[PDB]
């Protein structure tokens, strides 16, 4: 077990100071989770409203547990954000004052939905955030050609070196039924001298390459980005907190490009030295604001 019992938003305060929940605002968490960043504004801003959405129904059940104290002020939907703008039609709201987007995995998803998201433990290949979808892990490992196995692992995971290796061993190892089948697979593409080298467990990146693309979150990202801009009052904060340097990258690009914002974070933010630790959810954090001008 390396990720915290407790579940802990990341970069609150740094959410809080770019956001600006303040008066009667109305703020869409895109990715509420289990409520932790939700519960924080609303602590902070006795007056704003909160639409919280996410795909996942059991981290939905957690935050709506959460947030029962403030009740009458967040509603919850399960919803991609990609359908954000006519979930808020159809609540009576055109514009928000606020977009908050946290593009990581809940403590729930890692250490108890027994989904596979990640190897502390044994647990079947699913990593799906919602469980309604047809594709899973599994599936994923076990039909899809090895090129475009080799092309996941290295756009996604970010393995520029062996992304090919990681793809040929996990067809070798066919068929994956545990995520330890995964990490045998990632064990015997990467020499011993390279898994002492990285920092991070040396089957990170295959696992989050092959969770991005279950979950299409990427593609999700940048399709919602396009256009998030459209959902914001003037004044109006987006912030963004990405695990990952391509959504970083894409995130960064858009807030510059647009023509609709100002972007406040010409540099990422990054976790303070203690958060990282006491939160490894916090690892690779980096958050981006852009404000509706
Ligand atoms: N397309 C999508 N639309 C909405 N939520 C999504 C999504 N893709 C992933 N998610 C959700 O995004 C969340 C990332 S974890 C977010 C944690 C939350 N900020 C907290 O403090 O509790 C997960 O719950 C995941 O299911």
């Amino acid at each position: 077990r390396k990720y915290s019992q407790r579940h802990i938003p990341v970069m609150v305060r740094e959410v809080i100071e770019f956001l600006k929940p303040e008066d009667e605002k109305i703020i869409l968490d895109c990715t509420v989770g289990e409520g932790g960043h939700s519960r924080a504004i609303l602590e902070h801003c006795p007056g704003c409203r909160i639409i919280g959405i996410d795909v996942d129904s059991e981290v939905l059940r957690i935050a709506e547990e959460k947030l029962k104290e403030f009740s009458d002020r967040v509603s919850l939907f399960k919803v991609s954000y990609r359908e954000a703008d006519f979930l808020l039609k159809t609540l009576g709201i055109e514009k928000v004052d606020g977009i908050l987007m946290d593009l990581g995995v809940s403590t729930y998803q890692l250490k108890g939905e027994n989904r596979g998201f990640t190897f502390e433990r044994e647990e079947p290949l699913d990593m799906r955030m919602d469980l309604e979808s047809e594709v899973t892990a599994q599936k994923v490992l076990n039909e899809l050609p090895e090129e475009e196995l080799a092309r996941i692992i290295f756009e996604y995971g970010e393995e520029k070196r062996f992304a090919r290796r990681i793809a040929r061993k996990i067809v070798e190892n066919r068929p994956l039924n545990t995520t330890l089948d995964l990490v045998k697979a990632v064990r015997e593409a990467l020499p011993s001298y390279e898994i002492r080298r990285r920092k991070r467990h040396f089957a990170t990146k295959t696992f989050q390459a092959i969770r991005i693309y279950v979950n299409r979150e990427l593609e999700n990202l940048k399709e919602f980005l396009k256009k998030a801009e459209d959902l914001l009052n003037p004044g109006g904060r987006i912030v963004v907190i990405s695990f990952h340097s391509l959504e970083d990258r894409i995130v960064k690009e858009t807030f510059r490009n647009s023509k609709k914002l100002r972007i406040l974070t010409e540099k990422p933010v990054r976790p303070s030295e203690e958060e990282i630790r006491e939160n490894p959810r916090a690892r690779s954090g980096r958050l981006r604001a852009a404000e509706r001008i």
